[PDB]
Order: structure tokens, then C-alpha cells, then sequence
């Protein structure tokens, strides 16, 4: 249950949205072809995630209800919060660069994270498996 290595296999819409917060073709295709490996880490209340990635290496220490500026694949900087709910790690976050809401559901399916990304109201679906 969330507390291991996870890497991207197949993401669903994620070009699409992208494109509806305003990046570059190059860094856009990038962030959707992106070999993103997350190894979760529960450090005391608070989780310590390794995020590996073609881009960048970055551990991200997150308590559960902290308001913090979380950064995906490319360049996309969101104030808000992980916050735990009947299973699932909810991502509310909002755009620092420009006032608008992103929804981040992290839920284990048996063995896959499978991340549900919306922004305004467009979804997209990535689905990690373990290892």
C-alpha cells in the first residue's frame, strides 16, 4: 500500500492536458515520455518521496495537510496539499504561476498506482506499476 517503487507505464491523455496549461512541444511530448520512478518513504506522519526521472532526481518531503510548492516533470509549480482519504492520497493544488485548481488522486489498484490528473476539468490518467 503506497510505500515502494512505482514507474510510469502508460499515460493516458497527459499531452492534452499539458497543452491546457501552456508548454512547449519539446518539454510537453518530454513530460509525457518522462520514465518517471517514484520510491514513497513514511519518514513521521510525513512521506519522503525519490522522484527519478529523465529530467531530475528530487526527494520530496511532504506532511500530510501542508500547504508546500510541489514541481511535476518540466516546469509546473503548485501550492497545495497531500492529504490522506479512504485509501487515497488527494492532491489539492493550485497553480502559483496562475490561480487555477490541479486535482491529483493517488489510489493503489492491487498492485498499480494509477494517478488521475485534473486541471480546471480536464482529466488525465497515468497508471504506475511497481518497479
Amino acid at each position: 500500500a503506497f510505500d515502494s517503487t512505482w514507474k510510469v507505464d502508460r499515460s493516458e491523455n497527459y499531452d492534452k492536458f499539458m497543452e491546457k496549461m501552456g508548454v512547449n512541444i519539446v518539454k510537453r511530448k518530454l513530460a509525457a515520455h518522462d520514465n518517471l520512478k517514484l520510491t514513497i518513504t513514511q519518514e513521521g506522519n510525513k512521506f519522503t518521496v525519490k522522484e527519478s526521472s529523465a529530467f531530475r532526481n528530487i526527494e520530496v518531503v511532504f506532511e500530510l495537510g501542508v500547504t508546500f510548492n510541489y514541481n511535476l516533470a518540466d516546469g509546473t509549480e503548485l501550492r497545495g496539499t497531500w492529504s490522506l482519504e479512504g485509501n487515497k492520497l488527494i492532491g489539492k493544488f493550485k497553480r502559483t504561476d496562475n490561480g487555477n485548481e490541479l486535482n491529483t488522486v493517488r489510489e493503489i489498484i492491487g498492485d498499480e498506482l494509477v494517478q488521475t490528473y485534473v486541471y480546471e476539468g480536464v482529466e488525465a490518467k497515468r497508471i504506475f506499476k511497481k518497479d
